[PDB]
């Protein structure tokens, strides 16, 4: 029943996709003398059940609770984890387990990376974003005095367990958040993602349907191909304007909403440049709006956004699933593209 | 004229050992858009020469002075470095350089390993200990609330530059501190090291002579060969009791003087166990003491020492010169006895 995607890295590691993955989690960490589970506030009950079940197999399983969301990622939360790993006596051969969204995976991933020079971690992402993006591929990031995610270590996890059952509690808004990243994968590597969504957009958003599991298999396949690959740049499709919008709105905008405007922008850029056909360009706008994602932003915001973007690089499409670059485009071309969008 | 020891790891890097290595640094880093040189207070004039010659090559070169010694390794110093990297605009393809003793290489190592997911770093160690131990291997450590060196990343450097000219200003007491690691390497892997020291122990301690550069090369070879391969444990020979003595002394003992007592303890422990010949056992104390290192500790400290070592004991022991083995969960009475052989 459970599908797996191997990431072809040294050593290779699996992303496992299915429903109720406790058995698989047991198989992996049964031999570990100790295990700590870093979870967001809302998942304490799911944490306890991992701990109970691990404790059951003769394992000193512990659990640690971090602040939700972006606060679970500040440097003092990392300090906090460190101390606790200290008191528990977590050693070189033991393991961490992350339970939550991208923020939980980042911070736990960072702590694992920097504890005794790196200890095993299994990610159990529980947002769609965390599932298709944050948990896959070994980049970690934390929030420090320096900014957001400038600090972070590179550390691949032992495995990633993508348990579709966990999505049943996830709200519409966060589901739509992460779909923006999924659409991005559709345009840059796998157009079947696009056809699956197109066929019924509301069914794409239902965690209980046939469509979502396949969307996640595919978006994760795309990300695993990239990280086993500089091409890692393609995953920034839509993030140049995206991130600027996120900044300008002081992080109130859901990441995915900002990426969504970015994609529609990137598409207009490549269209005006004669690199992308009108039909594929227009398809950005129609897929994203129909999922409830934003396709426009304040038409007066461009000057402030150009300032934040501090020459510029964009990922553009040179045709469906053929990403290229545009480096230092003319400001007036950025103006014109912005108009068309906004 | 420089010697290169290759560290055969992936990706592999060289350790280059010679005199005046500024040209080698330039070859390495000339093509980088930005370099930041993280250095201890006393090396500021040397930091500036580096920064200067790198700027003459179009590199946007910066220098960052950290607090000296352990204070330089504290979490806050880390937050500061990150801040400066952010301010300077150090990117994914840029590079750090570390200049100083093992404390500089660690803190600057941790910083490179945790900046934008790991960027290039070149180590310029300027103590014996830093040259032979700290700079080689990719382990970094920093001091936090959790204790010393529990927190750290694993990150290989681009290269290691071991410039003997820098040892000219190093005091005897630091030099002797580093030599305990050199001696450790002799006992576990390369006996020629011991032969060279015993031939004239004072020649061994002179940065001007011809002996020290060979001891440095061989000690680094030993460590490179171990890291390129649960063998890593032999590098802790003498560190099991030694680390406890250090920690009991709230770190007012030098690391080398603690390791020296630990080597003599492990020698005696393997001797009483029948694993090590009397002559090789006693050779520990003779080489260490001839170099000016302590050879015993406080006769009443064992119980506290065991309580620090707890926080089943394992020891690296020698089954013969350069044949390291293990002792797992020794009889408590065997430890009482080895220690009393060491301490009166
Ligand atoms: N390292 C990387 O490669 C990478 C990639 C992309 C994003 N990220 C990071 O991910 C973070 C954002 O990720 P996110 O969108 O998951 O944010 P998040 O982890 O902040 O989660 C959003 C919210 O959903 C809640 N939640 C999580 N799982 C739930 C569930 N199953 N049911 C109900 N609610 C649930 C959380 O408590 C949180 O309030 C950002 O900090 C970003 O930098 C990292
Ligand atoms: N990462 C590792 O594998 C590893 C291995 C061994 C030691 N270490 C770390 O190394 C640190 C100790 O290293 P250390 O002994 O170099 O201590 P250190 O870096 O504190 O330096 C000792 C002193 O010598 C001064 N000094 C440095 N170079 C000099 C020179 N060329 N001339 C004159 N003075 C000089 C320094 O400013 C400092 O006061 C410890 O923090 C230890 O944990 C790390």
């Amino acid at each position: 029943a459970p599908v797996t995607v191997q990431v072809a890295v040294d050593p290779p590691y699996p992303v496992v996709i299915g429903t109720g993955l406790l058995d698989e989690l047991e198989d992996l960490l049964a031999d570990r003398h100790k295990v700590a589970v870093v979870h967001q506030p809302g998942l304490a009950e799911t944490a306890e059940e991992i701990r109970k079940r691990l404790a059951g197999k003769g394992v000193d399983a512990h659990r640690i609770e971090i602040p939700d969301a972006e606060a679970g990622k500040d440097l003092p939360v990392v300090g906090f984890i460190w101390e606790v790993l200290g008191r528990i006596g977590i050693g070189r051969k033991d393991a961490l387990v992350s339970l939550g969204g991208g923020a939980a995976t980042d911070v736990a991933g960072f702590a694992a990376a920097t504890w005794l020079r790196g200890v095993s971690i299994v990610h159990l992402p529980t947002t769609l974003l965390g599932m298709v993006d944050a948990a896959v591929g070994g980049k970690t990031g934390i929030n420090t005095d320096a900014g957001k995610n400038l600090v972070g270590a590179f550390h691949q996890p032992l495995a990633v367990l993508v348990d579709l059952a966990t999505l049943q509690t996830l709200p519409r808004d966060e589901m739509i958040c992460g779909m923006a990243e999924v659409v991005k994968a559709g345009f840059i590597a796998d157009p079947v993602i696009l056809d699956l969504i197109e066929a019924d957009p509301q069914a794409a958003l239902d965690p209980a349907g046939d469509v979502l599991p396949e969307l996640i298999r595919r978006a994760i396949t795309v990300k695993a191909e990239v990280v086993a690959a500089e091409l890692r740049e393609i995953l920034n499709y839509g993030h140049t304007l995206g991130h600027a919008i996120e900044r300008r709105e002081r992080y109130r905008w859901r990441h995915g909403a900002a990426v969504s405007v970015g994609l529609v922008f990137a598409a207009e850029l490549a269209r005006l440049a004669g690199r992308l056909d009108d039909a594929t360009a227009q398809r950005h706008r129609t897929i994203l709006s129909s999922l409830g994602l934003p396709v426009s932003y304040d038409p007066d915001a461009l000057p402030q956004l150009l300032e934040i973007m501090a020459v510029l690089r964009f990922v553009v499409l040179d045709g469906l699933a053929k990403p290229g670059r545009m480096v230092g485009p003319d400001p007036g071309l950025l103006v014109t593209a912005y108009a068309g969008v906004c």
